[PDB]
């Protein structure tokens, strides 16, 4: 597996590191992954943290938090904040 | 410089090159989308070809062929598809 492959795997392994913690075989659910994307996107969440998009996202999570969060769920909370943040890297440059 | 964070920019690099390649300043055609997701998760999609998620996963993404596809369209895709095939690594393993 490419980069990718091995990046997205990584956030598997990220994502399974919190299933673990929370006690499924392959689920998050809003108690880890509110602490997770932090942890994860420390970087991230440090440097938007007055950007609504984070607010949006986190919302937008909180739509999605019924209860369990998957992966694709896991990975589009941390895309949306990386790009979030990521674009204002592109406009801002 | 989480290994999310990494990762995620990771996809973002990947993303920003085949973004380059589409001409938007950051956006991804559905030109390269599928020659990315194919090419870059070869080794996600040699494990899944077959696979049904693939083609409903490719395909999905063609509601956001309305225009373009981006990082937050791109990660899902991405993820989807190793959501797919990492589950075979979950249940499978």
């Amino acid at each position: 597996g490419s980069e990718l492959e091995t990046a997205m795997e990584t956030l598997i392994n990220v994502f399974h590191a919190h299933s673990g913690k929370e006690g499924d075989k392959y689920k998050l659910s809003k108690k880890e992954l509110k602490e997770l994307l932090q942890t994860e996107l420390s970087g991230f969440l440090d440097a938007q943290k007055d950007v609504d998009a984070v607010d949006k996202v986190m919302k937008e999570l909180d739509e999605n938090g019924d209860g369990e969060v998957d992966f694709q769920e896991y990975v589009v909370l941390v895309a949306a904040l990386t790009v979030a943040m990521n674009n204002f890297f592109w406009e801002n440059s």
